[PDB]
């Protein structure tokens, strides 16, 4: 029966706090306008999830912990509930994977509806995969029962649902990450090279004598315009000027091109530095993810490998109390938003104060 559990008080904060933050998120991206791009789409998708978990799945969670772990409801919906709990896991699992993936892509070939075809695919695959859950558990209580207690209890659910639904999109998540943290540092890389042969070829073009030079200059000038369309027809008019031997004329024309080169140059520059700043927090998204479920994840795949070696009792406390970090992740998101971006933070702040007018 109730058993006067202490456990509540700390499982109902982390339930308001993962229902308050997570529609902050959603009036966020709603609402906000500099906040409706595909990342940000996909952060609403993954904030409905974790709405979701705090609502249906977390106070049930803090239900059994008020009965001992005896399951209180009706037996049917033990089923449902564990459904339930591992689809708003996996389909928070495949988000992140999707972002990353989308992110890395996005960079290589340079639409709303795009991002809603993806997360309405991510949320089918997360449905179909964890649909032997009710399909099998319904109709044999043993699979979802051990003792009187609701929890996954076929140990080849919990292997293969595992590594299926949890390492798979882990493991291209973090290659993903990876190869667009590489890669951005690649964009900026070439982009201070393309800017030194600009520099360079410009005070040619200033100290030049003859034709011979600035038309040298001005040609490399508009190879390594060819790398970052205004500024290539603007290079080839004083190219033409050069190759009827105005030489002073194509002079002027150059620093005629210095303003376009600062402004072109300083805007892709600042478009790199956004995206990095945004892979950071992303990572930031996804390391809590994986660290907050780690102890849970692990031990409930250390339970499969010594079985009746250790101490199952003491496995089973384990994961009732490690069930809770990784419920708490759905409570930090929001926060990270706030730490971490003005648009969100500002958002958050007026939401608060109850005015909704962008
Ligand atoms: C990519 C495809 C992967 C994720 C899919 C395609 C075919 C799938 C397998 C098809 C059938 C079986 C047999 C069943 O008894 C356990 C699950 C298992 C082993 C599936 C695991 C996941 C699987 C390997
Ligand atoms: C990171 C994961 C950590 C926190 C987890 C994953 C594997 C876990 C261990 C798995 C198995 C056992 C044996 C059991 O008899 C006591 C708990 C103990 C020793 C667990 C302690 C916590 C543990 C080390
Ligand atoms: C309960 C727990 C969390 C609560 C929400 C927390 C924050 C907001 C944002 C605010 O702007 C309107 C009320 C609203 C939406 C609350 C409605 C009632 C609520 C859902
Ligand atoms: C990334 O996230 C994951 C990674 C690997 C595995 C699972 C997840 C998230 C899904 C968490 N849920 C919590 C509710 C159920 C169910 C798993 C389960 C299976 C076996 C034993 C369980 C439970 N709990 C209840 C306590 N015990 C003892
Ligand atoms: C943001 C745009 C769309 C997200 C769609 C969100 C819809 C997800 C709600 C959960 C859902 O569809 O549940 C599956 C169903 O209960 C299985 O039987
Ligand atoms: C961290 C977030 C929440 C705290 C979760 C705390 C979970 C505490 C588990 C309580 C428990 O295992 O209680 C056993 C019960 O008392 C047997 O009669
Ligand atoms: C997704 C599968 C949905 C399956 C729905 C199962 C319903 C279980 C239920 O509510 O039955 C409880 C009890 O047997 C009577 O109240
Ligand atoms: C998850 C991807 C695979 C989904 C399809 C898996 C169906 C097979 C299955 O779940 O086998 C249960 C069987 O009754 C033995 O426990
Ligand atoms: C025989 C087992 C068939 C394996 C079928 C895999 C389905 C299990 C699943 O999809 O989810 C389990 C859950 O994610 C784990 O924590
Ligand atoms: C990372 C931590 C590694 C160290 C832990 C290794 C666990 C097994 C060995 C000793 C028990 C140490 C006490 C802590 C775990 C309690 C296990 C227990 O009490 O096991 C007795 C039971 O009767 C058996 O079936
Ligand atoms: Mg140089």
């Amino acid at each position: 029966l109730q058993e006067k559990n202490w456990s509540a008080l700390l499982t109902a904060v982390v339930i308001i706090l993962t229902i308050a933050g997570n529609i902050l998120v959603i009036m966020a991206v709603s609402l906000e306008k500099k906040l409706q791009n595909a990342t940000n789409y996909f952060l609403m998708s993954l904030a409905i999830a974790d709405m979701l978990l705090g609502f249906l799945v977390m106070p049930v969670s803090m239900l059994t912990i008020l009965y001992g772990y005896r399951w209180p409801l009706p037996s049917k919906l033990c089923a449902v509930w564990i459904y339930l709990d591992v689809l708003f896991s996996t389909a928070k699992i495949w988000h992140l994977c999707a972002i990353s993936l989308d992110r890395y892509v996005a960079i290589q070939n340079p639409s709303r509806t795009k991002a809603f075809l993806k997360i309405i695919a991510v949320w089918t695959i997360s449905v179909g995969i964890s649909m032997p859950i009710p399909v099998f558990g319904l109709q044999d209580d043993s699979k979802v029962f051990k003792e009187g207690s609701c929890l996954l209890a076929d140990d080849n659910f919990v292997l293969i649902g595992s590594f299926v639904s949890f390492f798979i999109p882990l493991t291209i998540m973090v290659i993903t990450y990876f190869l667009t943290i590489k890669s951005l540092q690649k964009e900026a890389a070439d982009l201070e090279d393309n800017w030194e042969t600009l520099n360079d070829n410009l005070k040619v073009i200033e100290k030049a004598d003859n034709a011979a030079q600035v038309k040298d200059a001005l040609t490399k000038m508009r190879a390594a315009a060819l790398d970052a369309d205004i500024l290539v027809g603007q290079i080839d008019d004083a190219l033409k000027l050069a190759n009827e031997g105005k030489v002073k004329e194509a002079q002027a024309a150059a620093e005629q091109l210095k303003t376009t080169i600062n402004a072109y140059i300083q805007k892709y520059g600042q478009s790199i530095s956004n995206e990095q700043k945004a892979c950071k927090v992303l990572g930031i998204v996804f390391f809590l993810f994986v660290v907050m479920w780690c102890p849970f994840f692990i031990t409930n795949i250390m339970a499969v490998i010594c079985k009746e070696s250790c101490n199952e009792d003491v496995i089973g406390a384990l994961l009732n109390v490690f069930v809770w970090i990784g419920y708490l992740n759905s409570a930090v998101n929001p926060l990270v938003y706030t730490l971490f971006n003005k648009t969100y933070r500002s958002a958050f702040s007026r939401y608060i104060q109850c005015q909704y007018k962008e």
